[PDB]
């Protein structure tokens, strides 16, 4: 039963292999989430499901640098539901972030933010309660 909005440091950045693993359920009548992988005041990799865009449902990925957002990649494909807990697994991979909810493969995000080693920091924030949050190495 953690706090939100979370940060939990990821000591010396992300690498390959790492495993990085929320748990939580989604608040009833929510509105969004977000994980922020941090390189400083850097967003390395946004994810960002929001549950009423124009009354649909997509998942917003993006960068941010130098306090500016880049180009969005957006997915119609929408796993969360309201009231319902769910588990989100971020796979580092030398390439990409690859994030499956509830076992399914969702995305892939290509690195734009090149030193994984400085993507020190992971916030979770939006409308959930969190259950858990952790890393380890595959
Ligand atoms: O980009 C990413 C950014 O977006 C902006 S909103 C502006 C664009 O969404 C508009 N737009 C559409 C498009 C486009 C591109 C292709 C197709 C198409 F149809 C449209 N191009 N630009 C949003 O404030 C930003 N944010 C969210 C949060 C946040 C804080 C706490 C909790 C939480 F859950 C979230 N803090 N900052 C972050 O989410």
């Amino acid at each position: 039963p953690l706090i939100v909005p979370y940060n939990l440091p990821l000591p010396g950045g992300v690498v390959p292999r790492m495993l990085i693993t929320i748990l939580g359920t989604v608040k009833p009548n929510a509105n969004r989430i977000a994980l922020d992988f941090q390189r400083g005041n850097d967003v390395a990799f946004h994810f960002n499901p929001r549950f009423n865009e124009n009354n649909r449902r997509v998942i917003v990925c993006n960068t941010k640098l130098d306090n500016n957002w880049g180009r969005e990649e957006r997915q119609s494909v929408f796993p969360f539901e309201s009231g319902k807990p769910f588990k989100i697994q971020v796979l580092v991979e030398p390439d990409h972030f690859k994030v499956a909810v509830n076992d399914a493969h969702l995305l892939q995000y290509n690195h734009r933010v090149k030193k994984l080693n400085e993507i020190s920091k992971l916030g979770i924030s939006g409308d959930i309660d969190l259950t858990s949050a952790s890393y380890t190495m595959i």
